RNA sequence: GGGAUGCGUAGGAUAGGUGGGAGCCUGUGAACCCCCGCCUCCGGGUGGGGGGGAGGCGCCGGUGAAAUACCACCCUUCCC
């Protein structure tokens, strides 16, 4: 069949006609995940936007209350004394300039990039065809680029999840781990879903929130009322 | 309501998008062989019947603008 025996017990614990409220769905979501490790907890949204426009784009960040329950590892490109001020916040690995070679030739061993404006003309034209489909590339509103990459190594190393819809008008995040007690995943998945209607768009027509689910890495989705 | 989509080059090859992901499937039957429906760019994709009887997939690495298992929300175009 499409799915293996597992996956197949764990449909039967949902009822794919209830819309749950966010607080069922938080104790639910521990019992959809049954695969061999902690399994990330995931949001999905589909937005009612026009992924055609960036006018109508929603990206941002949020910090999540009680963190990822995930490290990430962080790169910093910097300048200067921010090399310092980067270390010192915790970056994992740490540079200016000259790690971008590392990177052209084919380095990857990291999970978020941020960097200070002023090393953002090298990084774009060397890095931007190599970090940026790879979503990846520090952007302003990806809160990666700043000349703070203390305070942004911090935030990030504090649980702060970034958020982008894809070209389809859907959005998804990470927002902690089925190990998390049932009330930390239903602040976490609030807090997101309020950082989410913190950038509907203006020109949004209609519904922002179309319909919104809670899932586990390797478990069925459970829909939910984002507004419970 | 149900199901599949998606093929420049390179790449094992038909890589839809994004997010998750370090695991996944498998005597509730792997590889492999035969047959069939639907789709087909004629490569295959996808679903199923029969045989078979314990391995298969991902990671890694490689190619690449992008990497594959598994799972989720969606898109396009299509079927029942
Ligand atoms: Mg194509
Ligand atoms: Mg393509
Ligand atoms: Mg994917
Ligand atoms: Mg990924
Ligand atoms: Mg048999
Ligand atoms: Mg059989
Ligand atoms: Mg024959
Ligand atoms: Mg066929
Ligand atoms: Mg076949
Ligand atoms: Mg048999
Ligand atoms: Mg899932």
């Amino acid at each position: 069949p499409k799915h293996g025996k597992r996956y197949r017990a764990l449909l039967e614990k949902v009822d794919p006609n209830k819309i749950y409220t966010i607080d069922e769905a938080a104790h639910l979501v521990k019992e959809l995940a049954t695969a061999k490790f902690d399994e990330t907890v995931e949001v999905h949204a589909k937005l009612g936007i026009d992924p055609r426009r960036s006018d109508q784009n929603v990206r941002g960040t949020v910090s999540l209350p009680h963190g990822l329950g995930k490290q990430v590892r962080v790169l910093a490109i910097a300048k200067g004394e921010k090399i310092k001020e980067a270390e010192e916040a915790g970056a994992d690995y740490v540079g200016g300039e000259e790690i971008i070679q590392k990177i052209l030739d084919g380095w990857m061993d990291f999970d978020a990039v941020v960097a200070t404006p002023d090393v953002m003309g090298a990084v774009g034209s060397k890095l931007g065809r190599i970090l940026g489909p790879r979503g990846l590339l520090p952007n302003p509103k990806a809160g990666t680029v700043g000349f703070n990459i203390g305070e942004i190594i911090r935030e990030i190393k504090a649980g702060r999840i970034e958020f982008r819809n894809d070209k389809t008008g859907a959005i998804h995040a990470p927002v902690g781990k089925a190990s998390f007690p049932p009330e930390k995943l239903a602040d976490n998945i609030r807090a997101f879903i309020r950082a989410l209607e913190a950038h509907k768009p203006e020109g949004a027509k209609g519904t922002f929130l179309r319909s919104v689910y809670v899932t586990t890495v390797m478990g069925p989705s459970v829909r939910i009322n984002p507004h419970s």
